[PDB]
This record gives structure tokens, C-alpha cells and sequence, in this order.
């Protein structure tokens, strides 16, 4: 049952550098999810990539732009020195060393190339139906290779006309790196860019009105914003906890009574919610996007109406009705590498040969 | 030792539409050159294409663009329903029915796909250097597959930094389709895609100054671009349409000479040799591909670029050139049987 996989990373940026999007966090966990079952995983990724403990080969070139120029009719683009093209030309040279190649990129090229490979190629789609050129490439790959496409959510699968023929593998997190904290301080947390248009003001005003300091984790780009926040809400409002590593983020976040999540719909990913549950921290989130699949209403968090102070404050007031051990228990059951590995095997192993 | 070849056309539009330029004449002629030596040739092209005599397979979808966009920094582009992507998908599915695939398109994708094929893929490049993305794709294919890249002229080769590593196969025509005409009307000809920055203006001015009507053939693009020619110059310049080879050669044969007045590069090969095959000397700016086709003062005039007095002087000396000589040079240099030898010398060694 042990096999050899090659993972081909996203062209959007390096692993380990803060700017491959969500694929940057998922690729290493999925690799671990298989290496922990005895499989070999090697990784191909852009120059500058860092990844502990796995064979890693890096490839030079220009990062794929997130662009989206003319909406749904945007064509696929290949610039000179495309890192995406060179990743796939390199994967093709070495294809006979692997039983299967797993693509993490959301792009036309790898889907198109799939029949030109003798080794089977599977695709983990991380968005979002976004363009005709992409929707048609995935549909065609599905017709020739049933079972070759997976998604992380049903919501994302439903944005595609062929969504029922994609497999859902869910989300995973390296739970070993997250300590359960059953005894928090009377503080709330918020995770994200300390910048305008992130819903930070909504979190601050609801924490303060609820009577609890807000700790924040993330990147400060404009110090004048920090000052504006102080002038709006005073200097006991928000406490800067750092940009800060995974291990640092988890002991910090774990001491919170709850995590507030107030992002715009286009930034409403579920990743940080999982990290919160893993520390035993319940989540109060706007009831749209990624959190709707992570949080169990009245049990592991509260899903509230967007942009309404009273809904945040009513939720914060009811954090004590949620059991922190149940949050952790849900993370162990739903989002572990163990759970993920089994879902990967179910998906991939029928594709071998 | 007969062989099976698959020719893949340009994705810029159907064969017969005029949208693909000289490639629409080159690909059927080269197919004919090989089939005359006993080989089998099949063609794959966009939906709407026509090809007398040969197996053709067509594929629907959206046409590739001219690719002039931006300048050298234009990325390669693959739209939804890309005819280019579907052509190469179809070539791949049938690669085992052929000994070699010959690509005629000036595009990243076929170059990129070459190592993904088991059947060998050669490339006949019809343009000079235009982009970073294409320059690099060609170089990389040359690096891995020496001898797999061909051009039509040494001048076109010299626009690339790796030009000395390309094989030049020149130009040829189906000579039996072109009638020699020894008795021209007092008119001048111009043949090409009708469009800005193609030199049409210079040609019109020079003909009018020399007091000879200009007859113009070619695929158009917006009739506004036409109008203003009759009220900056006047005349009927006389537009003859976009026509078949048989129509073009009978029209062009009536001309005293052909004007080629490109602003840039190019304008490499096909129309100058067609004019010669009819017996019509060529007056061209001395830049680009014309230098290698025309024999100065015998089959044409090669004059200082961008000088109207030069063209008018040349128009003035058309009489002294021998029309039979132009035709004899077409026969000696631009024949299909010779192209047939050159193509085999290029392609046969790329097999197994
Ligand atoms: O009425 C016409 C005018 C032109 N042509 C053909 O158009 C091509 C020349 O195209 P162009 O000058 O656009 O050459 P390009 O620069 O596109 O290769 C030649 O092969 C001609 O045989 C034609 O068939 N009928």
C-alpha cells in the first residue's frame, strides 16, 4: 500500500514565505498526512521555497499573477519565464519516478497537460469557480478522468456546474503543533492584517462594549492606522501581539475566551477558525463563507449576521455556554492529519495504474 | 521509405480566409512538395478551412489573435474554447498515425508541448523575432532539439539571437498555377494585408507621382481604413479584392511592376516570388527578405528605404527589366520539386 507521490506546488509564490495563499499552508500538511502512513512525498516548488524534511526541488521563474483582468472571460496567460510552465516541464521529465502527481495549482496548464502524462495526475482545486477557461479545463479533465478532481468544501464545489462529480477532502491541520488551553484569560482575539477594510473596527467596538480587551495577531503596514484606532477607541482597546510564528500564535490565541472573525466576504477563509478550535477556543464569525463549514452553531462558536454590532455583542455574551473541550474534540475528529490522510487515500488510490 | 506527416496550421483563422497571411499559401505548397515525392500529408486546421486534394481535419473554437499586443512583453494567451489548444490536443491523440508533426503556427504552446510528444515535432517559423515569450520558447526547443527549427530567410533568422542555429529552407510556389504575361498594362500592383503601417501610403503616393494607377489586392480590416485614400490621393488606387491564387496571378500579371514598401520587417517572401512567377519585376525597399529574392537591376529594383524619389525613379526604369528573366528566375529558384528536396533534407533526419 505504500506509494510515491510528487506534489507540484502553486506558482503564485514560494512555500514558507507568507505568499502562496492557502496552498502554502495546505501542501505541507497534506504531505505529512501521507508521509505518516508510510508514503513518500517529494515536492516541486518555486525558487525561494522552504519546506522541512521532504525532498524539495525548486524551479526559477516568474510567479503567476492572481490578475483576474476581464472577469470570467480572462484568458490563461503564460509570461516569459513562467514558473508554472517550468514546474510542469520538470514534473514531466521525472514522471516515471512516481506513482501519481498531485497538482495544487488553480490554472489551465496542468489540467490541459494531464493526457500528455503517462503517470496519473490528480488535481486539488482550492477555489472558487472564477473563469470560463478554468471551468472548461476542469470539466474536460473530469470527463476523461472521472474521480481526478477534489475540493476542500462543498460550498466551493457547488459554484461549479460539475460540482457533484468532485470529491470533498475537507481541511486539515497539524494538531500536534496546537496545545489545548482549557483555562483562558478574559480577552478576545482577532487574527489578520492590521489594516483598514478588515473588519477590525467592528471587532474592537464589540469587544470594548462587551468589556473585554482585544488581542490582535498580524501585520502592520501603516502606523497611522494604529493611531487612528487609538483615537477612535482609546489605548486600552486593542493589544498588538505580533506577526508571529505558528507555535507563537497557538499559545497566544489559546489564552483567549473567543476568536472574533470579521472579514469581508472575499477574505472569508476558514483556516484560522480551525486553528482556534484546535486550541480549545470557540469562534464568533460572520455567517458567510468558510466559517459556515467549520463552526457548529451554539456548540463550537456562534455564526452572526455581518456588520451588526449587537449580533457580535450578543454572541460574546454567550461564550460561556460553549465547552472548550468540545471545540478541541471537533478539531481532533474533523481536521486532523489522520482524518485527512484517510480521505486522501480514498480519493487517490483508485487513480493508481 | 515513404513517410506520414501531419501539418498543423495557424490558429489565427481558417485556411482560405486570408487571416493567416502567407502561411495559407506555404502550408498547401509544402504539403504538395512532399506528396509529389511519395509521402503522405494530412493537415489539421481551424473550422471553416478549405484545402483542395489533401486529408484535412478541422477543429472548432476561438481564433488566436495577430499577437501584436503590447510589444515584446505580451504573454502567451489561451482563451476559452482556444482553437490552438484543441488543435494540439487532437494532434496528441493521433500522434502515432504519423512519423513527424510539422507546426506552422507562431505560438508558445506547440513549442512548449514538443517534449510531451513521442512523435517528433518540427517547427517552421514564419515570422521574425516579436516577443520575449516566443524568443525563449524557440531557443529552449532549439537547445533540446537541434535542427528542429526552420525559417524562410537568413534575414528573418538574423532578427533572433540564435538565428545561426536555424535552418533556412527558403521559399517556393506551385509554378504551374502562375501564368507568364509578357504584355502588361501601364499599371502597378501592390499585394498584402490591408492595414495601417504596411506601407500602402508610400506605394499609393509613388504610383500617383509616377502617373500610373495602382491596383491593390489583399484581405482588408475595416473599410474606414480604405476611405480617405480617394480624398488624400484620389483615383477610382483601385481595390481588386481578396482572391484565389488563380485570380491573383491573372490580375497581377497585367501589372508593369509590384511595389513593396514595408515600414518595418516584414514582408519576407511569398508575394515577391508570385510577382516574379507572373513575369513582373519587383520594386522594393532594400530592407528585409526582398534583398535575398530580387536581383538588383535584373528582376527588380532594391532602393533606399522611405524615399519616394527612389521609388519613382525605379517605376521609371521598369521597362528596361526583362519580364522573361523574372519568370526564368522564379523557375530556377522557387520551384516545388526543389523545396521538396530541401524539406526532406531538413525533416528526414528528425525521424527516429
Ligand atoms: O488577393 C490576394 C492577396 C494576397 N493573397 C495571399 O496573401 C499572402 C500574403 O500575405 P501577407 O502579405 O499578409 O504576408 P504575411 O506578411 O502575412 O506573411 C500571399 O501568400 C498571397 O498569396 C491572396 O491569396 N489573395
Amino acid at each position: 500500500t505504500a506509494h510515491r507521490f510528487l506534489f507540484v506546488s502553486t506558482p503564485v509564490g514560494p512555500l514558507g514565505s507568507g505568499r502562496g495563499g492557502g496552498v502554502e499552508l495546505t501542501l505541507p500538511n497534506l504531505a505529512k498526512a501521507l508521509t505518516q502512513r508510510g508514503h513518500q512525498v517529494s515536492v516541486l516548488a518555486p525558487a525561494g521555497s522552504v519546506l522541512p524534511d521532504l525532498p524539495l526541488e525548486t524551479v526559477p521563474g516568474t510567479w503567476q499573477s492572481t490578475a483576474q483582468s476581464h472577469g470570467r472571460a480572462t484568458p490563461a496567460e503564460i509570461p516569459a519565464e513562467s514558473v508554472l510552465a517550468r514546474l510542469w516541464d520538470r514534473a514531466h521529465q521525472q514522471q516515471a519516478d512516481f506513482d501519481l502527481i498531485l497538482n495544487f495549482a488553480y490554472d489551465w496548464l496542468p489540467l490541459y497537460l494531464t493526457p500528455f502524462f503517462k503517470t496519473p495526475v490528480a488535481h486539488l482545486i482550492s477555489m472558487g469557480s472564477l473563469s470560463e477557461v478554468m471551468d472548461q479545463a476542469i470539466a474536460t479533465s473530469l470527463d476523461r478522468y472521472p474521480g481526478s478532481i477534489a475540493v476542500h468544501s462543498l460550498a466551493q464545489a457547488a459554484t461549479f456546474p460539475f460540482g457533484d462529480r468532485c470529491l470533498c477532502i475537507g481541511n486539515a491541520l497539524d494538531l500536534a503543533a496546537y496545545g489545548f488551553n482549557p483555562e483562558p484569560e478574559p480577552v478576545l482575539g482577532w487574527v489578520g492584517r492590521i489594516a483598514p477594510e478588515k473588519g477590525l473596527e467592528d471587532a474592537i467596538q464589540a469587544a470594548q462594549q462587551a468589556g473585554l480587551p482585544l488581542r490582535v495577531w498580524g501585520a502592520l503596514t501603516e502606523p497611522d492606522y494604529w493611531q487612528r484606532l487609538q483615537q477612535q477607541f482609546g489605548d486600552r482597546a486593542v493589544s498588538y501581539q505580533g506577526f508571529v510564528s505558528t507555535d507563537e500564535l497557538q499559545r497566544g490565541l489559546g489564552r483567549c475566551q473567543g476568536l472574533l472573525m470579521t472579514p469581508k466576504w472575499v477574505e472569508a477563509f476558514g483556516n484560522v477558525a480551525i486553528e482556534a478550535l484546535a486550541c480549545g477556543l470557540p469562534v464568533i464569525a460572520y455567517a458567510r463563507g468558510g466559517p459556515l463549514e467549520i463552526i457548529e452553531q451554539g456548540k463550537s462558536g456562534w455564526l452572526v449576521e455581518p456588520d451588526q454590532q449587537a449580533a457580535l455583542v450578543n454572541a460574546i455574551g454567550q461564550l460561556s455556554s460553549l465547552d472548550r473541550a468540545y471545540c478541541r474534540a471537533q478539531a481532533e475528529a474533523r481536521f486532523s492529519l489522520a482524518a485527512m490522510g484517510q480521505r486522501l487515500e480514498a480519493w487517490l488510490l483508485p487513480l493508481l495504474s
